[PDB]
């Protein structure tokens, strides 16, 4: 019987009593990486985070920091490679930057030779290590000559410019990379991108936020929402009838969260609690396991949620192999109104419900995860069991699916210095907890969970927050980006994976 | 009698004897800015120079530096009215960011409000302080998406979409600004920008330099000159016929040299140094007075030079009510091969001439311009004569045009500390031994030149040098770029155009 610890102080960080052997044989461990937050704009075109971060500074980061040269694994890819060698990693998730390998966007502009090279090199220095690659098609990087015509997944022209781009990616790399992953995070770009305009290309109602240049936070999050759902569909069909001889598998990325009632004794938050599982995973769960958005959607969105034609529907329903889960963090969920009308209207409020990580009798949910220093009343905490409750979710609601944990992690303050940054013994206390977790839920309800990729490889440029916090297992000095020096969490990761 | 000095010293930055007063009452001082170099992204698409130096920083400048943030004049503007108040200048030539009031480079797809915003509080501004405003619409900085999507002055495409951008700019402004400039120094991205790669967009020939990520440098330059002029008469066509009413003017800029022979006795040298003015003048002033390319193009370049329609050529000849003419230096000619069968043939060696700075019997043209520390014999030295023969050749070549100076300036190292860059005698030197020769010509050779614009107002991102150079008459701080500081040339400007 396993028992795993949900609040301070744990003990899951003796690699004694937790540890890689404590998992199936064949379970994958790494890191995980995306393209824009690494590699720096060297050698590629330019993309939709280029353009917002540059457009709208303050929206990069406290810092204004952006990825023009981040760690520069343009250049020291090598050393990325080095890390997870160090590690003795099984698995590394990286993303392929569609700007990299077609800067004009549209594949019949042409392509970038030397762009295709540099992901050939990687890959094949991977494999070289042992290590499997899991690639993500596309994290966020848009091209911005695609945003700029037609704006983006805004528009339906998407799903052919994304189909031949992920041909292209198949074509070239598939005889080696054996694990696609379509989109990261569904629910992310539609709210982020097209509600709040936290995120690029930052397109919101006027008074949402009056620095948007354009959009429409009550309908535009759900167009793009279904055109992301299309255009993954369109490439796991693609995959699935042209590319079966690689012998690989293919999955979109999902951001999981846990849910819990704020108060639970209290109808209202219970059904606010529902109503979030439906509108944060079921919105994108939904189409993939039965080709429909959920019921609570299709009755409150009412008119602002686009219809699957049945041809549609049929393409999506069903469109994985696996699931890419990410996972951090869980909420309480309390009722909040729906004021359609409002002119501030946002596709969030559609779920009725408020947010917090301390519930109404003062409880606050797990450790801290990250600390608002303008609003403390906004900390995150995080919660273990939250990844044991997911996965278990998955497994009865949506139909027994492989899953690979696709990112897992937390940030420390870029306030640290040197030393302080290295002693990351916060970031192990997170990463073991919810490892711990992960192999009680395995054990106990025989969710096919077969990997886990912690964020980050190393330190990167953070969306939103520039660099002014850190998610590396290793360290990177930003006044000369080579080296990436294994923190303390890395260190027993290192352990744990190799005990 | 005028008499001024070719050689240092130099003695023309005594007040008392030349200044304002020196030229008609009317005449027009002031200085020079362009909108990639001095605003930041803040507020604006992603344009062809983010994209050129983030996928290629290397070529960006020494230091890799870009236009991200600069000297902030999205923030600072009113501080670069402060300084054109505290010169007492009459004009001001600046840029608008087409990315910063069409992000999506056509028209249709909307403008950007507080795009048109930030240039209605400058412009309004300017005029406040009796400043007139010189606009150039296109000062390189083309949307990203049009070069994504159409490869931007490569395909005609480009044509309607500039004139669009510049009916909003003529409606939006054109109540106040007088005098636009359409195309900065047509000359510079053929052969930048598609023949050697070092400017944006960055396409040359594969053995020119392996890093384009596409192109052909013998023909490019040629199909992207022609374009050019097509877009920038249709868009004096549409100011003259649709704007008319404004009672403005409007015309390109040329980047103008003088050319001497390398050896003054040697016809093969005599003969280079005309086929320059053709090759390097003639190209853009030949079809703008005529409507057809001069001869000794044609019949060189052959097949590879387009030709203009009958319409066109209509079009293009006398497509302008005055020229902006830039002016920098003055080269020696010698012959050279031209090898249109190699596969590093580029366009800029048809015009079958070597350039340098130093004449057969050794003899250096004129002071230091500009150092390079890679290759000393590679320094390029000015020749403050060459504005004289500049204007006079103009006069009588091209029908005698209404001039404005639209840039004259030179750098100081970005090594210097600021009290060494504000001591800045190297700038008052040029550009009074440059105003003395203007002067000179103007009142012997009766040259309709109306006004001087210095480049530039303050230190700023220099194409392709990064930071690692300055321009400025006023000093910017890179780690605090709120003030512009004037250095003791801007002081002795100051007290040129108020003596
Ligand atoms: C998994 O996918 C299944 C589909 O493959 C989902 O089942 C569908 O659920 C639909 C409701 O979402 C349901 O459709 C309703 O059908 C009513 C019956 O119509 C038939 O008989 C009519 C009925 O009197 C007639 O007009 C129709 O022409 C048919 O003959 C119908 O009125 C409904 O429409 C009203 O409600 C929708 C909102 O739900 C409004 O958008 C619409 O304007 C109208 O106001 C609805 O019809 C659907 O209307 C929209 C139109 O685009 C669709 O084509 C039309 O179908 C449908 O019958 C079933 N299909 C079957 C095969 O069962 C299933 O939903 C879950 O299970 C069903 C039983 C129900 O409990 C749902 O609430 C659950 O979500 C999906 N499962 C999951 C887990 O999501
Ligand atoms: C200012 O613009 C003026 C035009 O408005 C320029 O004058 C034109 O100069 C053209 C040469 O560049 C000249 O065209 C040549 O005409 C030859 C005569 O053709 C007529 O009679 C024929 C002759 O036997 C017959 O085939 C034609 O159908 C006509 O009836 C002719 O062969 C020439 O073609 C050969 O040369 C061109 C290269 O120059 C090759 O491209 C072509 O394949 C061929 O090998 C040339 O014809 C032009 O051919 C190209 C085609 O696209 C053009 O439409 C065709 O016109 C033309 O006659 C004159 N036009 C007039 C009205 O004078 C003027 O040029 C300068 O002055 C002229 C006198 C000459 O000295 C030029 O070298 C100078 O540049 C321009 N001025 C300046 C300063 O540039
Ligand atoms: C978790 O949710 C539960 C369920 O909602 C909360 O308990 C409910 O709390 C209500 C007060 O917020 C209680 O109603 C009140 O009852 C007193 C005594 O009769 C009365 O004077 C009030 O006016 C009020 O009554 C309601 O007034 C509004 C009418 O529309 C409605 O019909 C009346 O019910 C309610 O009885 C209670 N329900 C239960 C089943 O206990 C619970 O609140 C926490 O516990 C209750 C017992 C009370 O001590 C609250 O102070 C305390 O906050 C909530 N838990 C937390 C931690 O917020
Ligand atoms: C400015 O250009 C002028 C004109 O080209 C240069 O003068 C010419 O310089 C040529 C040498 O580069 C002289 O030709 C040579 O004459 C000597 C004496 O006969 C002879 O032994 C040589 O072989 C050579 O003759 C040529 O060989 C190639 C044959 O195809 C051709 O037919 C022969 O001419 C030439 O006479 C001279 N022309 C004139 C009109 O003086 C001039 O060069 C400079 O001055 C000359 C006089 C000489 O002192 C050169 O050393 C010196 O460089 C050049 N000025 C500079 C500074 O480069
Ligand atoms: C968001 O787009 C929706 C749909 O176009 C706009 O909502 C509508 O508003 C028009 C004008 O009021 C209404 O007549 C419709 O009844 C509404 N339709 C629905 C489906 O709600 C909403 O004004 C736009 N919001 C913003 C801020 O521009
Ligand atoms: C807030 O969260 C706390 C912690 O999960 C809940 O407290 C637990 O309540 C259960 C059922 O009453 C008790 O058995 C536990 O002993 C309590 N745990 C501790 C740490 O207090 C609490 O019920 C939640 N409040 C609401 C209103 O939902
Ligand atoms: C530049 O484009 C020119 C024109 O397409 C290419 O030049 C031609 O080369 C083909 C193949 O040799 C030739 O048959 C023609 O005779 C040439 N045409 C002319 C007008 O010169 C040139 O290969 C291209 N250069 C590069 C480096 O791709
Ligand atoms: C190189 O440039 C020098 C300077 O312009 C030329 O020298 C002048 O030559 C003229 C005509 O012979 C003499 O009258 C001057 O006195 C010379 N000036 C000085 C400063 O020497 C020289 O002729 C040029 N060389 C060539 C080969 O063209
Ligand atoms: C691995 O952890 C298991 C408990 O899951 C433990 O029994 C085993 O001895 C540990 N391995 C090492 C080498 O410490
Ligand atoms: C940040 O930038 C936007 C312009 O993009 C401006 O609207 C907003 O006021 C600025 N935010 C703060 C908090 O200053
Ligand atoms: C598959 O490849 C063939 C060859 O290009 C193409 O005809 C077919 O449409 C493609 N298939 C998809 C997405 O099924
Ligand atoms: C607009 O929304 C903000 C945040 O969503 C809220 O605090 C404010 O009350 C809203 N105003 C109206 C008019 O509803
Ligand atoms: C930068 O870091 C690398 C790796 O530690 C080191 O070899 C190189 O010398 C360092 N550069 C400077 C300028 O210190
Ligand atoms: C790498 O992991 C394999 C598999 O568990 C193990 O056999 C090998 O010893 C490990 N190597 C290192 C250096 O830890
Ligand atoms: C201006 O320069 C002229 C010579 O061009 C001179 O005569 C005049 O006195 C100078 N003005 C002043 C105020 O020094
Ligand atoms: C600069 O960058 C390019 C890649 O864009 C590379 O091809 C070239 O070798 C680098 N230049 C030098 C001098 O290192
Ligand atoms: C002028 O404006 C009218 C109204 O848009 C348009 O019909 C006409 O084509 C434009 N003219 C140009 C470039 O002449
Ligand atoms: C290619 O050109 C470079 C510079 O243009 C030159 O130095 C080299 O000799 C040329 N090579 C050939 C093959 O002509
Ligand atoms: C930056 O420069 C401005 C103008 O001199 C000054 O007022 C401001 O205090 C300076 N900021 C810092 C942080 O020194
Ligand atoms: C501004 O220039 C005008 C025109 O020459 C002159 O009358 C006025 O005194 C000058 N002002 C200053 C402060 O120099
Ligand atoms: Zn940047």
């Amino acid at each position: 019987e396993i028992t795993c610890q949900e609040n301070l102080p744990f003990t899951c960080g003796n690699t004694d009593a937790l540890n890689s052997s404590s998992f199936s044989s064949d379970f994958i461990f790494g890191v995980a990486s995306s393209a824009y937050q690494i590699e720096g704009t060297i050698g590629r075109g330019l993309n939709i985070w280029d353009g917002f971060t540059h457009r709208y500074p303050n929206k990069s980061g406290p810092d204004h920091g952006n990825g023009d040269t981040t760690c520069d694994s343009f250049s020291y890819w090598q050393k990325d490679i080095d890390v997870l060698d160090e590690l003795n990693a099984t698995g590394y998730r990286f993303s392929i930057a569609w700007s990299r390998i077609i800067p004009r966007g549209k594949r019949s502009r042409g392509v970038n030779e030397k762009g295709i090279d540099y992901y050939h090199g990687l890959i094949s220095g991977l494999i070289k290590k042992g290590i499997t690659p899991f690639v993500t098609l596309f994290h966020w990087d848009l091209p911005q000559t695609l945003q700029d015509e037609y704006e983006g997944f805004l528009d339906p022209q998407i799903i052919d410019d994304f189909k031949d781009y992920a041909d292209l990616c198949f074509e070239e790399f598939g005889d080696s990379v054996k694990y696609w992953l379509t989109i990261n995070q569904l629910y992310s770009v539609p709210t982020r991108g097209y509600g709040s305009a936290l995120d690029a290309p930052g397109r919101c109602s006027p008074t949402v936020d009056p620095s948007c240049y354009a959009g429409n936070s009550s309908t535009e999050p759900y167009i793009v929402a279904h055109h992301q759902l299309l255009a993954h569909a369109k490439v796991v069909d693609l995959y699935r009838k042209n590319y079966t001889h690689q012998g690989g598998k293919i999955g979109p990325t999902m951001i999981t969260r846990w849910f819990l009632p704020y108060n639970d004794t209290d109808r209202h938050s219970i059904a606010a609690t529902e109503r979030m599982k439906e509108f944060f995973l079921g919105w994108f769960m939904g189409p993939l396991t039965n080709g429909t958005y959920p019921q609570i959607m299709i009755d409150t969105v009412g008119e602002r949620l686009p219809s699957f034609s049945p041809e549609e529907s049929n393409l999506v329903k069903g469109s994985y192999d696996f699931l890419g889960l990410n996972y951090y963090f869980t909420q309480y969920a309390q009722p909040s109104p729906n004021p359609v009308n409002s002119t501030n209207h946002t596709a969030m409020m559609d779920a009725g419900a408020k947010l917090t990580y301390i519930n109404a009798s003062g409880h606050y949910i797990g450790p801290l995860f990250e600390k608002d220093k303008a609003d403390s009343t906004d900390n995150i905490y995080y919660y273990p069991k939250g990844i044991y409750s997911v996965m278990d979710y998955f497994k009865n609601k949506y139909y027994n699916p492989l899953i690979y944990v696709t990112e897992n992690g937390i940030s420390t303050p870029g306030d640290e210095n040197r030393n302080q940054s290295m002693l990351d013994y916060t970031r192990i206390d997170y990463l073991c907890s919810h490892l711990c977790f992960l192999n009680k839920v395995i054990k106990e309800k025989d969710v096919n969970v077969k990997g886990y990729l912690a964020w980050a490889l190393g330190d990167n440029y953070e969306f939103n927050k520039g660099f002014t916090v850190r998610f590396g297992l290793s360290y990177i000095d930003w006044n000369n980006v080579t080296d990436r020096d294994l923190k303390k969490s890395g260190q027993w990761y290192q352990t744990f994976i190799s005990p």
